[PDB]
């Protein structure tokens, strides 16, 4: 074959080229010494690995039999079987060396599936973004009768934007008297901003807010203000296509928006060999480089200091890069009998070493000298503990200094949510978040319960009782542990990537519930979400909530069971075309084209997100129903039939319809409800890499 041997291993070629030529060079790491550790470090973690998955498979199979054959009944078995383990002692966090973007600033984090580089750029040169283009270009500012969008700019529209941007900067940079409305002109005099009015001139009610300009002090170009840790720079120019039409010249107000970005090689991209995998690791070490280009990275923005002196602000969104969990295998590597390795520890050694060219200046990522890693899937505290180990052996082969990898917790497992505490404790030297990643977490409620009877709709689960206390809880832990001021506390993801409006009226939960940041699907998002945290103290929101303890286990354990005659048939019907219409839509892309992320509008014609977790969620709902009665193999295929043909025509693609059964692609979605039982904790990536790969396979012969 097309491998090469190192040790007990077998690498593709494509990974081997890639790692020698393109991730060692620059490293000062021998590439000898760093394949000998990969197969050191695979040898000698993989039964430990394997073991946890045994006991995920264990756990499940009493929980499964508990509910074949009580609050208080239910809770002391789950501690029998090890399950829901004794509360560790109190105790705070010494992760150190982090940067201020994650120990700091409250804001939103961006993510992005890695495989795409242009995506990946836009969303690493997302840390501003123009607040004009994501009101006039939104749902934020209604298409009223005469503000609507045409194919050129429409006066009325953009006056809407300015009015409500003027707005935004009262209500998070007060003056001193009057309002942005009336502003003038801008002018920095004895290091003090000056907003000229009508009648007079005022200064900031807090001349702190004041943090640098740009051009001339006595006609700036831009004017850089702070809020909460976050900058808003108001942009001058009188002859600007808007400008012209301002009070004061403004020609628009940029956001700090996405502080953080999450590049992702897990949930939002099909990955399933080593040619996959490089392409990916490729624009991972592109990004950490500075030199990747499809459009390329922003150079940090320059500004001088309301007292003079010249500084920078990072251009660019503090990267983390999601690594995918404990559970797949990938065949990148194979061992003498062919046996993959797990994708999880390849992850740790693999991005590990590419970001340590983003620890180097750019022929810079992390000024502290940390390496930002989100660890999935994890179920409880000895995964947890065997993530750390997994670090702390790719530091020792990559030559770091222990703790140089630091991990951001996926809080969407139902096991680590009733363990949280321990979790955080047994990574209380490298955690630098907690989130609770809300659509794996009920996927993972849905499996765990599988068997205790049919559960509520889909949509009814983000308000169950059992998130409500999950979200709640996960806070509690994180400001307990001193999170506050030293690591995030983040929450989840807005799919519905055009209800702007909405988003911008409800997200604002979040900073609300003490989060220092929340997920965002787009720069645009991400800009808009960056409103709530001017609007929102999350450091005062934190230190009130700080000793709260919200959330019972009792709650946290309340399974999502639906009541008695719960629904009307009119109402299971449009669950299962809806649940079918995300599973097809988001499933025919991934095995037919490799996008692990698309836009699929659901039944109410809703642009909605679909990755991994949101079909992990369907598919188990739906197996779910079929499992306990509420719906027959009839109504599943009936639906997937129905919609099939709807999601043909939203879209290189490969009908699925008239014949479905010749359609590998609609083969998975069947696949993924039918066997979404059998599958380890719902998980949906065993369907879909094998789907993914039998395509490619077809396709090749
Ligand atoms: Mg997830």
């Amino acid at each position: 074959t097309d491998r090469v041997s190192v040790g007990n291993l077998r690498i593709a070629r494509v990974l081997y080229d890639f790692v020698n030529n393109e991730a060692l060079p620059g490293t000062d790491i021998d590439p000898d010494s760093f394949w000998a550790g990969v197969d050191k470090v695979v040898a000698d973690l993989t039964p430990q690995n394997q073991a946890l998955l045994n006991a995920r498979d264990e756990l499940q199979a009493q929980i499964d039999k508990w509910h074949r054959r009580d609050m208080d009944a239910y809770r002391q078995f789950l501690t029998e079987i090890g399950y829901l383990l004794p509360e560790p002692d109190d105790f705070t966090i010494t992760t150190s060396g982090v940067d201020a973007e994650i120990t700091t600033t409250a804001g939103p984090q961006l993510v992005v599936p890695v495989l795409n580089a242009r995506f990946a750029l836009n969303a690493a040169n997302a840390r501003w973004g123009s607040l004009y283009d994501a009101l006039y270009g939104t749902d934020v500012i209604p298409e009223t009768d005469g503000a609507e969008k045409g194919p050129t700019y429409n006066k009325v529209r953009g006056d809407k934007v300015i009015a409500y941007a003027r707005k935004f900067l009262d209500d998070s940079v007060p003056l001193s008297s009057g309002s942005f409305g009336d502003a003038t002109g801008f002018t920095v005099q004895d290091g003090q901003l000056v907003v000229a009015l009508p009648d007079k001139s005022t200064g900031l009610a807090n001349p702190g807010q004041f943090a640098g300009y740009t051009g001339a002090a006595e006609s700036p170009t831009s004017v850089l203000l702070i809020n909460h840790g976050l900058h808003i720079e108001i942009l001058i120019d009188p002859e600007s296509q808007v400008g012209t039409t301002d009070r004061a010249g403004v020609k628009d107000v940029i956001l700090e928006s996405a502080i953080t970005t999450i590049m992702d090689f897990e949930d939002s991209v099909a990955a399933v060999d080593a040619a996959d995998k490089v392409l990916g690791y490729r624009n991972w070490l592109g990004l950490n480089k500075g030199d990747l280009a499809a459009r390329v990275l922003n150079r940090d923005r320059n500004y001088t200091a309301p007292g003079g002196g010249q500084f920078t602000l990072p251009g660019r969104s503090l990267m983390f890069v999601r690594n995918v969990g404990h559970l797949m295998t990938n065949d990148a590597i194979v061992d003498t009998d062919g046996s993959e390795v797990f994708e999880g520890i390849m992850d740790a050694l693999f991005t590990g070493l590419i970001a340590i060219h983003g620890l180097k200046a750019s022929d810079i990522n992390s000024r502290t000298g940390s390496i930002y890693i989100v660890k999935p899937k994890m179920h409880g505290p000895a995964e947890v503990a065997f993530t750390c180990e997994l670090f702390s052996r790719v530091e020792d082969v990559l030559g770091l200094p222990q703790n140089t990898m630091k991990i951001g917790i996926m809080d969407e497992e139902r096991r680590t949510t009733v363990n949280l505490k321990a979790c955080i404790k047994a990574a209380a030297d490298r955690v630098v978040f907690i989130n609770t990643g809300f659509l794996d977490r009920t996927g993972d409620e849905i499996h765990t319960s599988m068997e205790a009877g049919p559960m509520v709709r889909k949509g009814t689960m983000k308000s169950q009782p059992w998130i409500l206390a999950y979200e709640d809880h996960n806070v509690d832990a994180g400001l307990a542990a001193g999170f506050s001021g030293r690591a995030q506390v983040g929450k989840g993801m807005w799919t519905m990537t055009e209800l702007m409006a909405d988003m911008v009226e409800t997200k604002i939960a979040q900073p609300r519930a003490g989060a220092s940041t929340a997920w965002v699907p787009s720069p645009t998002a991400a800009t808009l979400h960056a409103l709530h945290y001017h609007q929102v103290d999350v450091a005062a929101v934190q230190q009130g909530l700080a000793g709260k303890r919200r959330a019972t286990i009792e709650q946290l354990l309340t399974i999502p069971l639906a009541k008695e005659l719960a629904w009307a048939p009119d109402e299971i019907r449009e669950e299962v075309d809806n649940n079918c219409q995300s599973i097809l839509g988001y499933v025919v892309r991934w095995v037919d084209q490799g996008v692990g992320c698309s836009k699929v509008p659901d039944i109410h014609d809703v642009a909605l997100m679909e990755d991994r977790a949101t079909l992990r969620i369907s598919s188990q709902l739906l197996a779910n129903w079929l499992r306990h009665g509420v719906i027959t193999s009839a109504d599943v295929r009936a639906s997937l039939e129905r919609m099939a043909p709807l999601v043909d025509r939203q879209n290189a693609y490969r009908p699925m319809a008239p014949n479905f059964d010749d359609s590998i692609a609609f083969l998975a979605a069947q696949e993924l409800i039918l066997s979404g039982a059998q599958q380890p904790n719902g998980y949906t990536e065993p369907i879909l890499h094998r789907r993914r790969r039998e395509f490619k396979a077809r396709a090749a012969e």
